[PDB]
């Protein structure tokens, strides 16, 4: 609800890092507002571990900490002439997101950039790679293709987990879509948030 979103925006004021230089500040605010949909327990767990959600005004590999990715072809992306230089988001041990690239198809396959990448960090930092736990692996074996992208989401449980989390928290449409397609994944995320 409207007041829950504000509470999470408060929590995020100590998580989000805005970039140097000029950019669409309203769009950066929109991304923070979408992150505020995430259950506050997760956001405070990220803050406890000093995970920073970096909004970028340039390319991922323009940041010194990601320079090692310059020229690197992502897993599964060979032959397209695109590399990490072109990838708008990264999540796991860190989180970095190009402002403006939230929507599906803006250089990435996720329903929403910032929720997908932040799900990676929650998975890895907060929950000890729960996407590789025995329980989620069983669910992934049954439902891992049911969000589509069968040769990507259907192959990597960490990507299926991240995408399912994004569906669960993006909006009411994507939440009910997850419930219909991946009922056991939806219940798993419900029990995790409970
Ligand atoms: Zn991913």
């Amino acid at each position: 609800d409207s007041t829950t979103i504000q509470q999470n925006k408060d929590t995020l004021s100590q998580i989000v890092v805005f970039p140097t230089g000029n950019y669409d500040k309203n769009e950066a605010n929109a991304m923070v507002n979408r992150l505020a949909n995430i259950d506050g327990k997760y956001l405070n767990a990220l803050k406890q571990n000093n995970l920073k959600i970096k909004l970028l005004s340039g390319k991922l590999t323009d940041e010194k900490e990601y320079a090692y990715l310059k020229g690197v072809v992502p897993a599964g992306w060979e032959g397209t002439g695109k590399t990490w230089d072109d990838v708008p988001g990264l999540g796991g041990s860190t989180v970095a997101l190009r402002i403006g690239f939230s929507n599906k198809g803006k250089g990435h396959d996720a329903i929403n950039l910032e929720l997908h990448e932040t799900a990676h960090a929650i998975d890895h930092i907060v929950l000890n790679d729960i996407s590789k736990s025995a329980q989620f692996k069983q669910i992934f074996a049954k439902e891992g293709r049911s969000l589509g992208n069968v040769n990507y989401l259907g192959v990597y449980p960490e990507e299926f987990f991240a995408e399912s989390f994004a569906y669960y928290y993006l909006n009411q449409d994507t939440n009910s879509k997850l419930k219909s397609a991946c009922p056991q994944t939806y219940s798993f995320l419900q029990n995790l948030a409970k």
